């Protein structure tokens, strides 16, 4: 059914690209779906997690051959990534994957946008944002852990959008997605890439994903 | 060439496991064969390299199956990993993976095992060890970056089962192999599991490998 | 004439503490206050020195004495640390010391606070916050590299002060103050403590300090 | 007692650099100490430790003067640090301090040095060491985290005078120090510089500093 469900969305999007589901990764999934699992342990877990998330979606960056010359002498022949990039996260549970981010490309540019879904409708708007200048021009990493309706990762696409970003230039980095926010993403902006580590099957009434992990952000950031 | 050798190798030894030849690993790998690299970066780069190798890895050892129940009060099938293990690194280049596994397993056993060849005969002798009591009950990963003649991790593997660890138990983790190499390892102990990021294509006649890396302890620590 | 603003700084406010000014302290200063220094090198260096000043900081904190027994069975005299604590940042300059917090304070407890100036007049204004529950029962650590004018600090503190929060339990983590924001701090909220890196002459007509380091908060995040 | 220890050695020898005994530091000390303390902790609290403890040591560096600019188009005069370095770990023990200096030395290059204490003689003796080239050209930091009796740290410096390290050039780096062993290593090479965060009060029947932490490597690496 997980199965069933996996490859439906695969054959279906060919936009996604699901990370390998290795038994470590499954391993790790579950320290993080466990309510009895204690912050010091959750944070670590998710933190190690994310690296590989990242690690694999920086895969969608452009490279060029490049071929240089060992000790030995003799010639490898291989390739260098030259895209400028950044890393935009969605406040604040994106927060928690600036750090993985960082991490790996030392010192990368990161913006920071604030979605807050309305109170009377719950059409989600947007609070704050603080973008690098030139963000026009590079490749963005969008964070962002969960994705039930994809309201806000619509809304935070919208606004790149705006500012001039193309949508094909947008990576979308996540750990839990919802078949249900996958199918509005792709309608909507169809030339984006998303990369996630697990799809669940359904959503809540209070728009949670099932079995899930509940509130992430609480739970990375502890105020549980 | 390459995906020759490649499937041959995969071909006739059933327990070696190449990492996934994603754009991201060949550019590490790039950086860090270039023989202009700065020691800063080489460093980096390697450790990066050296953390996904070590995630590879730990997809050998024997898992559970863990049902857990989550936040939203329903129940997750996962996995636990359940083993004991510890890491044994090659003196001095296998040091260099040690922080990596350290990262990753935190407080994880650390054995060392410094061999050595003799000056004039050119055998590898037991210098220096100093292991986990109960070795004898552990899964171990060996580490030692670089693979040429296996002439000394023939003889890590050697003291190893002398002290009583299981072949089976063993996973020798490596960065770089040669086809020789490998063949020495798996007839001389069929039994281990050997997980690899790139395997080159030969030696030369001071059997280094090429177009390899050069010397990746100098290059490592900083002693040339 | 350092040393004279230093100094009347430390006898009118008890309640600050400068670190003490080594040679290498002045060396991370000099390169991050350098305007020519990259992202890259930028970004690492205020993460080292950041670490530095967290380790002060702590030692605000209250601890008991504990005696143990060394492996050697001879008792040892320690002295213990207690009490709940976590951090709370003030969003975005805050937010790039969470980072130090969480290596040294694996899976603490973090708040966010956003309060912006207002445009016409300039009072700062609460924008968005996200604490945890009980912080009204811990000792908070308070975070924000740069301390001007005082009035987001002094805002920050109201709402907590609000929420039930001790202002003698109050941490406040800083990197750069201004002799005109210690006063404000102090002559508002007297009983918190402050713990600091350095202390400039002068503020500038855009509450820019001097000399000052330039906007903290885009040169470490790279929206400059 | 220990207050009328460190004054003593403090008063005695010029070249000795306690770190500031902060509530923190004992804190740190107290649970390294324990014998109740996992491994999983024992290494992240040395690993602290360490940290801070290095820190402390790149202050008897050489500093140059710098004047910079900063982003407020201004003056500031900073100080740089211009020497050429290298760590020498004292093989097992000492290795666990690379890591340290590597955090916050990028890239540095670290020398190995491998000594033991023969088995019926008690002679310490060379048995294996792997230095950069030009070692005669820098400053050498030299990690032991244990100093008892000092034979074994006064054979390391003997191989760095013969190798052309200039004594005053070295900066000894330890965690924790009995009396005796600080007067040998001074009575020996008056002119190294030593930074420890402890000074015990002496050595058991068996060569033991108490109260000590007892064996440090093997607590470290997990071979207890
Ligand atoms: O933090 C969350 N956002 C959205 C989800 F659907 C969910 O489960 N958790
Ligand atoms: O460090 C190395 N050892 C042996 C080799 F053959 C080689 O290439 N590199
Ligand atoms: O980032 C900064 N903002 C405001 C200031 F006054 C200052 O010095 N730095
Ligand atoms: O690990 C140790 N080495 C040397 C000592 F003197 C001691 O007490 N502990």
């Amino acid at each position: 059914q997980e199965e069933s469900i996996l490859q439906d969305i695969i054959t279906r999007f060919p936009n996604v690209v699901l990370m390998k589901q290795t038994a470590q990764l499954r391993a790790m999934m579950t320290i993080i779906r466990d309510k009895e699992t204690p912050k010091e342990e959750f944070v670590f877990y998710a933190d190690r997690l994310i690296r590989l998330l990242i690690e694999e979606a920086l895969n969608e960056l452009p490279f060029q051959k490049k071929e240089v010359t060992t000790p030995l002498d003799v010639s490898y022949h291989g390739v260098s990534f030259y895209s400028k990039i950044c890393g935009v996260s969605i406040v604040r549970a994106g927060e928690s994957m600036e750090s993985g981010l960082r991490a790996v490309c030392r010192g990368v540019r990161i913006g920071k946008i604030l979605i807050q879904r309305d109170e009377t409708t719950a059409e989600p708007k947007l609070i704050y944002e603080k973008l690098p200048a030139d963000i026009r021009e590079r490749w963005v990493m969008l964070l962002d852990p969960m994705c039930a309706t994809a309201g806000s990762v619509c809304k935070a696409i919208e606004v790149l959008l705006r500012l001039g970003v193309k949508e094909e230039r947008i990576i979308f980095v996540n750990i839990l997605a919802a078949p249900q926010g996958i199918e509005r993403v792709f309608k909507e902006y169809p030339k984006v890439r998303m990369v996630t580590a697990a799809v669940d099957i359904c959503l809540n009434s209070r728009y949670y994903i099932v079995p899930g992990i509940g509130d992430f952000g609480d739970r990375y950031f502890g105020t549980m």
